[PDB]
């Protein structure tokens, strides 16, 4: 899917990892995908080259890559939306969840049912050019009756208050037990 960094210069930013087999979460730059273990917190940066109005939003929300499943809404296998992993916040059946923020809220598109989680946007702390949100993936990509090994995207997109896009750009994503072995491997 293609980016759009819009009027106020909107792009994701990830930290420098390695591809050692302890590694829990580390992204790579050539592939432009996420390898990460399942529930681990993956700190995504959102960088802009202007504040964008008061009110922002920030969504989160995924979508199968491959174009003959991308009309498949992304949701848990039934497994693991039963397993009461729930935090109180988030609804069993989504598989994306964000940590250390205390306004969460977790969407169902009225026409679409895709799930979808949103934060308010807020500028970079003192001394710092980036914001980090902490997301978290509650299912393997190999998890059948879910993603069942199907590639996935997710797309963060800057929104204002009424919900108007502002920005958008997306990584792929692999929920696996080695994402340091997987990402050389794919690499
Ligand atoms: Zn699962």
């Amino acid at each position: 899917q293609k980016t759009y960094q819009g009027n106020y210069g909107f792009h994701l930013g990830f930290l420098q990892s390695g591809t050692a087999k302890s590694v829990m979460c580390t992204y790579s730059p050539p592939l432009n995908k996420l390898f990460c273990q399942l529930a681990k917190t993956c700190p995504v940066q959102l960088w802009v080259s202007a504040t964008p109005p008061a009110g922002s939003r920030v969504r989160a929300m995924a979508i199968y890559k491959k174009s003959q499943h991308m009309t498949e809404v992304v949701r848990r296998c039934p497994h693991h939306e039963r397993c009461s992993d729930g935090d109180g916040l988030a609804p069993p059946q989504h598989l994306i969840r964000v940590e250390g923020n205390l306004y969460p809220e977790y969407l169902e598109d009225r026409q679409t049912f895709r799930h979808s989680v949103v934060v308010p946007y807020e500028p970079p702390e003192a001394g710092s050019e980036y914001t980090t949100i902490h997301y978290k993936y509650m299912c393997n990509s190999s998890c059948m009756g879910g993603m069942n090994r199907r590639p996935i995207l997710t797309i963060i997109t800057l929104e204002d208050s009424s919900g108007n896009l502002l920005g958008r750009d997306s990584f792929e994503v692999r929920v696996c037990a080695c994402p340091g072995r997987d990402r050389r491997t794919e690499e």
